[PDB]
C-alpha cells in the first residue's frame, strides 16, 4: 500500500483469501469491514501515527460514533480489491473516515463507506469536542476542500436511526466475544458488531437477497464479561431495522439498519 | 504465491494485518492457522484442483481432518512478512499429510512448523475409508515421492497419543457458539473455530504471563451450525501444559481432543 502523489490518501490492494468469503463464494461484509479498519491503519501508520503526541498525553483516543457501508459487488474469493481511503475534519464535531473500493482489473467502483469518529478520554470515556492544539495537528494529512464518498443530498449515510421496539420479529441471544473477537488493546474489534447484528437477520434471507446498505451507530461498548441480544425487525428490496443489547438488563450497545437486494 | 521450480511444493508471503494480532502485537495461533488454510488451498488451485481430485467428485468424496499439529518459535509482529512454504505426501491407504514450514521472510529462519493428518470420507454418510488406489495414482504426480517430513525427529510430539479429559475439569468455557464469520464458504464450522473454542478455556493469566509454544488436536466429529459447545481444561504439569476436550453442551458428545504447551515470557 502507499500515500498517493499528494499525500492526502492511501490506497491499497487485497487478494480475497478462501476463509474471507460466504456461500457466494465472494467477501462477506465482516471481510470487507476488516479490510477498511486495516486500510485506515496503514494510512495512520505511512503519515506519522491515530492517536497525536498530545492526544497521547491528555489520555484521548479516536472512538466510531457511526459506520456505513454500500456495496454493489462483492469481490470474489481469489479476486483482487483496490480500496482508498481519507480522513476530513468536522471542525469540533469530529473527524471522518472515507473509503471507495474498486474492482482492480476494472477500475469500477464496486463499494464505499464512511465512518463518523469522535474524541473521547480512554479512562473515564467521556466525549469531548476537538481543540485547536489536536485539530491543527491533523489538519496537515486530510484534504482542505470537501471530498465525501457520499456527496449527494439527503443520502442514507446520514439518516436519524429509531430504537427496536418490543418484541422483536427476530432474535439470536446469548451472544458472547472469543478472544478472536478482540483488538490488540483488549477491547471488542468493531466489525464483531456488525457479526452480531446480522446474526439475527433469518438465512432464508441470507440465502436469496444480497446486503447492499448497513448504518450501523455505537452507543456503547461490549465488555469481554459481557452477553449480547441481538434483534431484528422487518420495516419494509428488504430492509430491517436492528438492536444489540446486554442480555441482563437490556442497556442498548448499537442500532442499526440494513436493506437487501434480491438475487 | 508460487509453485517451486520442481512443482511439488509451494511458498507465498503474508503482511501481519492490525486485526489479526493479540496483546503482544505478534499473530493469534488463529491467525496462522488461517494462512496454513490459506497456502494450503492456493496449492491446490495452482496444481488444477477445485482438493477433491476427478475420482473423489463422482464418488461424492472429501478430505477431511483428523489432527492439526503446530509448533511456533516466534510470532510474526504486525506489518511483519511471513513466508509459508507447503507440501502433501501420500501415506498410502490411510490418507495423505499435509505440512508446512514458516519463515520470517527478512532473516530467513524458520519460526514455525506445522503437520496435519488427512482421511477420506462420503459427503453425504459420513462414512470413512481408505483411500483407492485410482485416487492415490491422481494425487501422487503432485507429491514428493521422498520422505519430506516438517517433524522427522523419532519420538516428536506430532504423532503422540491424547487421552481423555476425566470430569470435573479444572477450567471450563461453557455455551461456546458458532456465528456465520466462523462458517467456510460450504456452511461447514471452519477448523480453526475448534482451536479459538479450545483456548477459550485456558486462563487469562497464562495468556498473558506465556506464550503458545505447541498444540495438537485430534478432529472427532464436526459441531453443526445449530449446536453449542463446552470447551474443557486441566493443567497436566518452566513450562506448562494442558489437555483439552471440546464436547457438545447437551449430551456431552466429545467433538474434538487435544493438548498445549506454553512457555513462560
Ligand atoms: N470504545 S472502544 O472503541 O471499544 C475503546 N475504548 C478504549 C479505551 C482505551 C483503549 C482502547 C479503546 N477502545
Ligand atoms: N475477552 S474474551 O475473549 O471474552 C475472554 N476473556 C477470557 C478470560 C479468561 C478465559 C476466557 C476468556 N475469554
Ligand atoms: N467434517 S468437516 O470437515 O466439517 C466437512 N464435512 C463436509 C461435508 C461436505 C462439505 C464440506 C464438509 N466439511
Ligand atoms: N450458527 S450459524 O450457522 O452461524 C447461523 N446463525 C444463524 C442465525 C439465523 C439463522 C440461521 C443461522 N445460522
Amino acid at each position: 500500500g502507499s500515500l498517493t502523489e499528494d499525500g492526502l490518501s492511501y490506497k491499497e490492494k487485497f487478494v480475497v483469501r478462501s476463509y474471507e468469503v460466504g456461500s457466494n463464494k465472494t467477501a462477506t461484509v465482516e471481510t470487507i469491514a476488516n479490510l477498511l479498519q486495516e486500510v485506515g491503519c496503514n494510512h495512520a501508520q505511512s503519515v506519522g501515527f491515530a492517536t497525536t503526541t498530545t492526544m497521547r498525553k491528555l489520555h484521548l483516543i479516536w472512538v466510531t460514533a457511526r459506520m456505513h457501508i454500500e456495496i454493489y459487488k462483492y469481490p470474489a474469493w481469489g479476486d483482487v480489491v483496490e480500496i482508498e481511503t481519507w480522513c476530513q475534519s468536522e471542525g469540533r464535531i469530529g473527524t471522518r473516515r472515507d473509503w471507495i473500493l474498486k474492482d482492480s482489473v476494472t477500475g469500477e467502483v464496486t463499494g464505499r463507506a464512511t465512518s463518523k469518529w469522535v474524541m473521547m478520554n480512554q479512562d473515564t470515556r467521556r466525549l469531548q469536542k476537538v481543540s485547536d492544539d489536536v485539530r491543527d495537528e491533523y489538519l496537515v494529512f486530510c484534504p482542505q476542500e470537501p471530498r465525501l464518498a457520499f456527496p449527494e443530498e439527503n443520502n442514507r449515510s446520514l439518516k436519524k436511526i429509531p430504537k427496536l421496539e418490543d418484541p422483536a420479529q427476530y432474535s439470536m441471544i446469548g451472544l458472547k466475544p472469543r478472544r478472536a473477537d478482540l483488538d490488540m488493546n483488549q477491547h471488542v474489534n468493531n466489525v464483531t458488531y456488525i457479526g452480531w447484528v446480522l446474526e439475527s437477520i433469518p438465512q432464508e434471507i441470507v440465502d436469496t437477497h444480497e446486503l447492499q446498505v448497513i448504518t450501523l451507530d455505537y452507543r456503547r461498548e461490549c465488555q469481554q464479561d459481557d452477553v449480547v441480544d441481538s434483534l431484528t425487525t422487518t420495516t419494509s428490496d428488504s430492509q430491517f431495522l436492528h438492536l444489540l443489547r446486554l442480555s441482563g438488563d437490556g442497556q442498548e450497545i448499537n442500532r442499526g439498519t440494513t436493506l437487501w437486494r434480491k438475487k
